[PDB]
């Protein structure tokens, strides 16, 4: 990563074995659930393109797993190539080169090239870019290792409004349709796969009730000496 | 905060990718529990709002618990709003704009204007005031996600007072219990539920003791049986 | 390791406690597995020849894997004095001296002239070079404590596609099958070992398809309908 | 009613009884069907706002429904008026008055006022905008009274893309989605472990499959057989 | 629809649902058999995109045959643009414009323009160009469902042909196949799989002939003539 936003001494140095021993349980002891997704972009936090090939090939020895997200980062590059005629001319006082896509994905950019972008004013964002084409590689990853879907988030009969809620909203994040796909979910479905009583209670406030007025409501009821509604 | 640097000048900075590896370090590990707030207060030290919303936006797995942060933010924000009269930028040429909830909150305010506000006069401690509404919201996601209720504590014959007494405090905290309720409980309910080795002696102590006291009387170093809790 | 200034050029610094233990623990959970690779290249991003040293002497088990390594090394380092390989950078630099084999791998260079050769423009780039010797035994060890074994590879009958696609690629990877080979066993042998009922989908997919074609058309094996097991 | 004459000019006529039982009927015996609106809809052709609220007050049957569509209309009615003050501004010689939406409901308004609206030139939409108010309370009392769940159709392993098409739009007739919510939903969705011979042939058809051929795909010797059965 | 009651004919009535119901039962006892296409041209003469829409949605279920149909319609309405570019902004009552595609669908366009495009001078045809498009609707439908298998057909034992040549005929016509195919199938497959003394005088007359020839030809027993009846 870059390890300075403004300093120009040691201005990026390779990435923490905390870093990649996280990396490695998540697509391990979560074995690719959705929750993945938003955990990568913590991660990522001002990781250059090297730093995100070395992401992309440390996710726990899963090989075919690197083939899926490899072919898609390239096909996108490939993409910013058709997009991205190449300039040539003068470049005016200040001011850097435009990436090519084999640059986005640091095949033909130098790391002080990486470095430099990346604290640009205004920056030119290759690690941000490129970052979103892995995961979108990272999204099909999820869908064939994984079967999790959103439609089956289901409440258990004895368990916690707070786990099952916490499962329906990490599964929710990792969708790649739209807000409006996205808020359907947390009114239809949310609703509509809880308890008896929590589900009375979700749909007596109304899903237009605040996520911790809903909590609250729903943990009460499911709390110490509780009824489990046969079905 | 302030470098660690023992060469010249000191100079302020951000949070640090270290850090944040820590703190994904501490989230991954404990989670939400009571035991979060504190290593938060610890990681957060000289934290700026921008730091405070890069701590925020590096979680990964919890959306849930994330969705209710941002949300508690909101409505203290709206408060603080509310409780102070601010007119939008300069209200003189050349002088400070004041603050609004959005501007303690990072969202609206540049990061430039933050370390203006703390090096007023009186100093205003943006980050400070922040850290707050967070540790409420934290509090608030803690309380329902937590998993023993305070009123069925109570101790095994083989269980250890201090894995029982932890519990119990740990308890009085995810409840974010009052003080004049946390020395009645410690008064009443604790001494009643340990177990009849401890509780012989804690009721033969007199009026009104104090924790150290109930430790003193039950201690009683070791066991109980072979190879006792140290967590 | 080597850190990156934003101008001007690397430095280097003593490395990480944590690096060390990482690795340690990497050799002693992954040797016998191609998880070895990308473990040993996250861990050796910016890394000089003593670097490179200091993590082959850490390691104090597997002695007859570090011999089988230590020997192959030796090979092409003499290869590299004798039949002059093709790299980038001075082949005969004029203010500075030759690599030789041993000072690649650093046994007869002290740290200083490595750096020199890395600080160097056009670099001579002796760190990158040493890592693919290491990793030419690293394929070795993998090899020798783990044998053929594609050709026994078989889905099984309660197997999802994708687990058994998920060890093909492992498999092969362990194999060092040629790549006219490599290429051939993922054209027909994938199709091959597979389950009949999804082969009917894999003759239809044909031999250019993606992986997450493939793995979309057919999933989980899927069982006989309106039955219940035997009693 | 009113009755449409030469050069597009209108005359009135009153409600026929053949009219009124007609819709008696369709209400009573099509009942809660989406049929019911289109044959409405050919029942309610140049109703004034009075021959609707006799169509609405004539029917006895079904008034758990009827009470639905009468808080629906008044609702829908006292909604417009906050929308447009009436003869906001400028009077302006020339024109009928503006209906309220109280007159739009016909409750304020008088029969040579509504008779006004619509030998108006161009006609002024009341008894229109009322129907298209009243088909608000007919498709929510079709929702109300509808069977088929949206939690249980689903294409299975099994299952034709035919035979989920017809149950799936069979749902939403009575349940309302958006377009971007039903192409997610036949994107992935409700598709997840779908028919292994339709993904067989969906491959099979190349970039040139229509949905018409994918009607058509997928047979077996269950059900019908394939000998036709119209004279 | 559009009466020619009146002298200088333009005048608009409901259609009676009579009509409606009249083909309900044409879909009951013929579901999609080609002779329903007709049907419906003559049910839609001087009809609106308004009567259709109520024509179509007032059928019995079918409801991947009804999506089928529907995204047939707007591809033929988007192509309509392609065809004829046409704009509009906010539409105006009262005032002659040009309709698109949408217009012509009944989507976008009130019944007085519908009306009005149809009592226009020239008439422009909005009623007969979407009536076209549903009439492809249905004629998709009948290429998918119509055919059944004519190689079933071998002629009973003491069966007259002019029963067996038009039991031919009539899966002749179920089956969508081209004509020359169907040429070839008389002068073969109905002489081939006909009785011993039949498909000798059929062989004597060589099939090649007309129907009446064939008739004459291969004459049978009288009486009052199976009329087909039973299936």
């Amino acid at each position: 990563p870059i390890v300075q936003n403004l300093q120009g001494q040691m201005v990026h140095q390779a990435i923490s074995p905390r870093t990649l021993n996280a990396w490695v349980k998540v697509v391990e002891e979560k074995a690719f659930s959705p929750e993945v997704i938003p955990m990568f972009s913590a991660l990522s936090e001002g990781a250059t393109p090297q730093d995100l090939n070395t992401m992309l090939n440390t996710v726990g020895g899963h090989q075919a797993a690197m083939q899926m997200l490899k072919e898609t980062i390239n096909e996108e590059a490939a993409e910013w190539d058709r997009l991205h005629p190449v300039h040539a001319g003068p470049i005016e006082p200040g001011q850097m080169r435009e990436p090519r896509g084999s640059d986005i994905a640091g095949t033909t950019s130098t790391l002080q090239e990486q470095i430099g972008w990346m604290t640009h004013n205004p920056p030119i964002p290759v690690g941000e870019i490129y970052k979103r084409w892995i995961i979108l590689g990272l999204n099909k990853i999820v869908r064939m290792y994984s079967p999790t879907s959103i439609l089956d988030i289901r409440q258990g009969p004895k368990e916690p409004f707070r786990d099952y809620v916490d499962r329906f909203y990490k599964t929710l994040r990792a969708e790649q349709a739209s807000q409006e796909v996205k808020n359907w979910m947390t009114e239809t479905l949310l609703v509509q796969n809880a308890n008896p009583d929590c589900k009375t209670i979700l749909k007596a406030l109304g899903p237009a009730a605040t996520l911790e007025e809903m909590m609250t409501a729903c943990q009460g009821v499911g709390g110490p000496g509780h009824k489990a509604r046969v079905l």
